[PDB]
């Protein structure tokens, strides 16, 4: 690598969010690699501030990254994420899963349809069973596709874990524990409803957002449990009983599978 | 977008202002659009400091944003928020509501009347229930169209969770706990009084206050519980028992609550 | 609003200082109003860092102020909440709140008399009796008229509860608890004999000082509890035994208290 | 206040200095009336960034005052503390009060000549009695006259309830109860013995440092007390049994400055 | 060392760079000896800047170096490994001691070569038995060889106890008590599983990233306990029974890797 | 002093390193003292950014020194320690007290050439017996001798109690109770044996390091304890069983000089060689 050697900053912007570099690390090593062949990359080492253009480059990517997301509604969201999505994939995959798995696709079709509106106390798709089921399986394959953030209960004692809530469209909360659903329990019924709630960024203000639609994986099952009570209305469970691994879910056959359902999923 | 090829801040700050926007992420997209016409804009995508620029302009907005707000007696609030609430609507609704959970629309317009005002021990108004019962939707559509905030408790163990009381005219606990009503026995008293409290803040001012009027919604009757004794006379509870268990389910609107405004005007106490 | 359009950040402060706005928002607010009409709000908004300007415009304001109230004898304070306070007013609204809970007005003017001197063990005021006879309703009023804090005792995670007592010419501690008590008992009798207290806040360091006059509200009497002994000689108790559900005081009844029992209450300054 | 109508950050801090004005909204409010008759004062209402001079004008001065009080030897300290010492008392007062609670002066003159050294297990006084017997009163005037500082107990549940033994040339801890005494014997072996404790300040990192001289209150006997063993060794004790009571003892500044010049020699301060 | 006496920023990280110095304290001293022999080290100590640009080029060198180390494959990544390494060594070392513990070295190249894969459920491999089996003895020789990290779940009450993970292509928890096994059970399944994660970095915002493969050492056996049920699945665990001080050295697993490149599926 | 009145950083820093001043309020006032015949000195009380400068030189001395340090080997090290030490000293002090606590100075030698190298399961050594057996006395004074720091487990409720590992050669524990054996047993027991741990510090990033020699001293005997078997392997236990003061005189006291004479004396069976 060469870090060596009058610089403009709207273009180092430009040049990253074209290639959707969001991360100081990667913009900072990622240009100065193409300082070989741009007069502005090489432009940009000559300056002794650059440790701050790296920073202000990635504010400002994740300023327009997050604005684009926000202002598409649901539909022309997935639009954009399937135009993302490539290589050779069937809903067929989906399909056979569900089925192996004893659930009739409709039934989550008719699930997912709602959950994509973020309607409240339907805001939240729980899938739920015994280990190897395919559950973190397949909420992770569509939080993928969706572009979705996952969520780390590791990280709950900080104020700003949830602060992905404000800018992802969907989120993933993956093998929620009994000590993960008593805080959701808790604390955070409005967000699984699907409600606003005040959202704390690291150097931003607070901002008031409705809680996108959720997902979560889990051993236990909250609709059976008493102690889980005020759970039961707004979590909607899917129980995977069938042990797998072979069966993988890709991109691709979330693709097939949105643009196959688009009407039947109601995405006008 | 296009964010390439001397620049005045208050010239972007004027269109962040009449553009209304607050949040650094629109403030940035959009001003980098209007870049084709307007030449400020365009001087903005020349500097080095684009970033700085972005994050004083949402402070200088929301600066302006609330101190309006503030200015605004709780009538002239209330029309501004109707002036900007749209689409097809009605207060039959919120009737049929009320109505449906066996309670007088006329009950609730009493004590909104008085919550409105802030009145000392009529400003907290609380619907309490089983699960299901339309607690959290009639109270979130209500302050949606209020313009007000909900607090999380989830970050109640820091005091910053309260900030937004400072700014928003009004304020709901979405589903209260028992952990959460003894806070409001012990802390939150004087808020329910009339009398001034000290709110905090990340960016340290510390301000003293009058608590805006509140809403609650909560599994827990805390007229039936005597750990919550201070608590009786200072909250107005309406049990709502019937459950909506069975689309889209019942819902409220902004509309709803604009007609209900402009409709019941009179009887609200809020002439001027 | 206008906020379009050389620059000198003491006239603003002077300005801000003038109208008292000690508040980023509304200082930022108002200077751009008073700006067609000052040439000084014109160049502030002329200025890319306004901002920064507003804040350091807070800050600075927020230092003088403080620093000004915090230079004054308590007689001069008291003077300037009577100042500060305006309305409807009489202190006949007093004497009868008094005259109906059975507490000779005499009795109360001397407590006070001596509370605002922070005389210790005449440094802490405590109102006592059942459920609903007013205490809050009072001591709030006298608080707030004083422009003193209040603080709630929770239990073990009231860490910072004083942490106001470093800084206000009085203070109110709303309905002592139990271990309220036994925390004072423990904790606070160096502070009630007039002797520093280290005062822990939140980000920032802590503060050692005389602590503030204390008025207490609550429903257990300290002076009949023997298992409080040592705070018998430190606390003076007014006793309420009346339930009220009509009465309430207000920042201009307590003005035309003070200004009527100036002389009765020693603050010749 | 008037605000209005070549700034040297120096002449400021010097100002801050003389005056010892160490907290930025008094150094603010009373250079601006300083301006009155000050160039400099003037000048700096005239500049754009006052904040950030007054920032870091209480900076510097909190640099200066902490790191002169640590430069000086323990003599030269108490030397500085007698200059400071107004109003005229007498050294006997002190001794007064001592025979009143039936203690030799003799004994309190060695245990304080040890404790200003902070010889090892010489660190510590404690002032042990019953309620109303003057401890609290006797104590926090010698912290007074000392500069020294209080410790509160409430705060232990944090640690940097200890931050200014930092600091302090001398310490108090006002009325222990036995989970305090516990926490010595937990905790602070170290600061007993003159070996060195990691003690954590807040916007900065620990510090090792020596524990400076401390004093104790109590209603609690150590030396009687089985389970605080390491402590008997360790504690200097002095029982106060006498009532202090009327709707008679005020130890001043000037009765210890009183007491500390007529004693320098018995002392070992030279 | 002299600290007295235009400077260009850009050098210096150039420097920093190529001597892989990433620490401030490091750069800082080891620039300003640079100066007897370096017009802009000498440079640097004239301006009054130098401590903002000793953070910047710390700063600036990480970027890079986590950069670079995320864009290459694990197999490009272990080739790079290799190519660091010095010294004797051989695979037989590797495979005397896994026969010492009564193990086929088969076993554990299975294993390994999915765990490098980071498959879910196979991204979490545990080394477990009494006291001195050379659990952490390997385990460290590996993580070393690998430039991966240790994790201390002694700062496991910070947010930012993981924020290697961000960084690492490997890393390693040595010992875990029960009250570590507790935690990951409680908090991190998704961790262990090698799916993504958010992680929280000290003054930049979170990053979503899959987790690196991982290496625990335990006295506990988590496939033995009931009450680590969930654990069972998505730990493979190695029992080393034997004790012993024996010593495996990155040549070794230079050594190593290179026989066992195709029977890995490094391609 | 006199804080009033073109400035070049370098020469402050030249100035604080050679003093050895890390500290910031000691470099402000030290240095404002130099400013009556240092021209530097003089114009740093002319700037406006005086507060900045003291906290960038802190900053600056502190990395130096924390670079030199992790730079010496141990024996390097050990060298620079003993150029440090002044006054009269044997290590015959040190073999009389070991002697005096009937311990074999040979098996203290034994297991101080592995700690010193900070070999696995060897990196710790505890001083263990009934109070006033010169425990705390000896350990400081090592610890002293090789400028190591003292871990207070007073703070271990914060990340940052162990920021020091982070730059010592040689740490000690003193007096550990019951709470700190467990701690130590449940978090620590790879910096025990003197692994790669990651030290986390205040506003700086957390560093990956050899986690450096450990003493602890303790009137809790870990080796006799069942519920502390797993520090079994990684304590090596010296066992002080005899008063070390009546409350007239302290007979045992080592200085510096002491362990000068010690490491020069023993520095081929310790192994601190080419
Ligand atoms: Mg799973
Ligand atoms: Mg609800
Ligand atoms: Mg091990």
């Amino acid at each position: 690598t060469l870090n060596e050697s009058k610089f403009d900053f709207g273009t180092m912007v430009q040049w990253a969010y074209d290639h959707k570099y969001a991360e100081e690390s990667k913009i900072a090593y990622e240009y100065a690699l193409a300082a070989g062949s741009d007069s502005n990359a090489r432009a940009f080492l000559a300056t002794n501030s650059q440790a701050k253009h790296v920073k202000d480059c990635a504010t400002m990517v994740r300023h327009y990254l997050r604005a684009e997301t926000q202002a598409l509604s649901m539909p022309a969201y997935i639009k954009a994420r399937c135009k993302l999505a490539t290589g050779e994939g069937s809903w067929k995959s989906i399909l056979t899963f569900f089925n192996y798995q004893n659930i009739e696709l409709i039934t989550f079709i008719n699930a997912l349809k709602l959950w994509l509106k973020g309607i409240p106390k339907k805001n939240c798709l729980a899938f739920i069973g015994p280990p190897n089921t395919g559950k973190s399986m397949l909420c992770n394959s569509l939080i993928h596709f969706l572009g979705g953030s996952v969520l780390s209960f590791a990280n709950h004692k900080s104020h700003f874990w949830l602060a992905s809530l404000a800018d992802t469209r969907a989120a993933l909360v993956d093998d929620a524990t009994h000590a993960c659903w008593r805080y959701f329990d808790t604390y955070l019924r409005n967000a699984l409803d699907g409600y606003p709630v005040s959202i704390d960024r690291k150097h931003k203000a607070a901002v008031q957002i409705k809680a996108p639609p959720l997902l979560v994986t889990s051993n236990i099952d909250v609709q059976a449990e008493d102690r889980y009570l005020y759970l039961h209305s707004r979590v909607q469970t899917f129980r995977f009983e069938q042990p797998c691994t072979p069966f993988n879910i890709t991109d691709a056959d979330w693709k097939s599978f949105f643009v196959r359902l688009w009407g039947r999923l109601d995405l006008i």
